[PDB]
């Protein structure tokens, strides 16, 4: 009798596991149908700003931690505290304290106070290399602790770029790294960040930040441990990753499923090359799932959002399913440390949630648009066109002015 709408994304892998979870959900309340509005990834932030523009939000949906603010300001987002503490057996503090607090507003600040979110997961975005192209080049296996400095990272990545099948072209390299996911390790490792601490200044232009996406650019232009431009632009690297024809490419929970599938290669896990710091460096990424503040079944939304988020059989499910590491630490630790599931580093996961895993930049700010702008003309420095301090030295101004829109606006919009 009771409809709900559930808007998410993700990648094939993913849709088929949560859709199939929901059937679960489907089973174990019976008087409740979710009609399912799914996207890809890229097609997510649009689709879902339509909705809120026209005020047609659906019950239950994904959302970015660093919209939180945004979303509360604008009465989007359903306090769903009290349903949470009402609901029978669940125990939040069993799940990841940085995945529940991303979710929490106190009506000042993130972190503490109401919940406005339950983490759908925590994304620690990974190293993995391949295992079997090592050893078949006799190259020494990476630590799995102890990074990379750069140059190293680099020297061995030379040695696997090679022409195998001896027909005069090169057809495998050492890494094919896509920057709009692999960039910020190396910023961050070489002691720099797209912001100041206060998150107000824009702080591209550091020569440390420079030097971090010069060498980042390097890697294809000039260290040339990549596919060529056209290769790429042919079969892009996720793929030529999947086909065993790189020796490093990075891995999030979320890719298991789509690699068990598809890579036949063996391959494991490693921290970060390290810069300057001599410290590795990732992102953990993070979803939430909230509830319509408009939503006419506040109870049975909470309730999908918590079995997706929290319940153990809901969470097993999807750990199962290979699409994300446990949303309870304990279960995640226990997991961890079974050798029967693969990667044999599954560990290096935990580590970067607890140690070495940072936010993205604009969670930390109201919008995310000034880091767009970074991002939107940036090929031509990763094409060899333009050189890294060229570039930031233009952008960093039109990034500026849109923070500073940015902070204004959440003034204005939490008056
Ligand atoms: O193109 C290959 C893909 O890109 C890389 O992933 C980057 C993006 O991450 C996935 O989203 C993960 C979710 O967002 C996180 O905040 C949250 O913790 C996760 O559930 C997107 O599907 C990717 O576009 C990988 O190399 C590969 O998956
Ligand atoms: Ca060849």
């Amino acid at each position: 009798k009771i409809e709900l709408t559930f808007m998410f994304r993700g990648q094939p892998q993913e849709q088929t596991a949560y859709k199939n979870v929901v059937k679960k959900f489907e089973e174990k309340h019976p008087n409740v149908k979710v009609n399912i509005v799914v996207t890809s990834p890229d097609q997510y932030a649009t689709k879902l700003r339509a909705a809120i523009a026209g005020r047609k939000i659906p019950d239950v949906f994904y959302f970015n931690p660093g919209e939180l603010r945004a979303y509360v300001n604008s009465n989007v987002l359903l306090d769903i505290t009290k349903y949470v503490e009402n609901s029978k057996g669940v125990n939040l503090q069993d799940i990841w304290e940085k995945g529940v607090n991303k979710y929490r507003f106190d009506g000042e600040k993130v972190g503490q106070g109401n919940l406005y979110g339950l983490p759908k997961d925590l994304g620690p975005f990974a190293l993995g290399y391949n295992k079997t192209m090592f050893e078949k080049a006799g190259i020494p296996l990476p630590d799995k602790d102890k990074p990379y400095t750069w140059q190293e990272f680099i020297d061995v990545c030379k040695k696997l770029t090679k022409d195998t099948n001896g027909d005069g072209k090169l057809d495998q390299w050492g890494t094919g790294l896509n920057a709009t996911w692999t960039l910020q390790g190396f910023v961050w490792s070489n002691g720099a960040d797209w912001i100041d601490e206060s998150k107000t200044k824009v702080t591209v232009d550091d020569p440390k930040f420079i030097e971090a996406l010069q060498f980042f650019a390097d890697m294809q232009n000039k260290y040339k441990v990549t596919p060529s431009i056209a290769e790429a632009q042919t079969l892009d690297t996720y793929q030529r990753w999947l086909r065993g024809q790189l020796g490093f490419f990075p891995v999030g929970p979320w890719d298991l499923a789509a690699f068990d599938q598809q890579i036949k290669f063996e391959y494991d896990l490693i921290p970060w090359p390290a810069g300057s710091t001599g410290k590795p460096a990732t992102w953990v990424g993070s979803l939430g799932i909230g509830v319509s503040s408009m939503t006419k079944h506040p109870k049975e939304a909470v309730e999908l959002a918590l079995y997706l988020s929290a319940d153990p059989e809901g969470q097993k499910a999807l750990v199962d399913q290979r699409v994300q590491l446990p949303n309870s630490v304990k279960v995640a630790e226990e997991w961890a440390k079974d050798p029967s599931i693969k990667p044999a580093n599954k560990q290096e996961f935990l580590d970067i949630i607890n140690d070495y895993g940072h936010s993205f930049p604009t969670e930390y700010t109201y919008n995310g648009e000034w880091y767009d702008e970074f991002y939107r003309n940036l090929q031509p420095v990763l094409d060899g066109k333009m050189s890294a301090e060229e570039y930031v030295k233009k952008a960093k101004p039109k990034m500026q002015k849109l923070l500073d829109q940015a902070i204004e606006q959440e003034k204005q919009a939490s008056k």
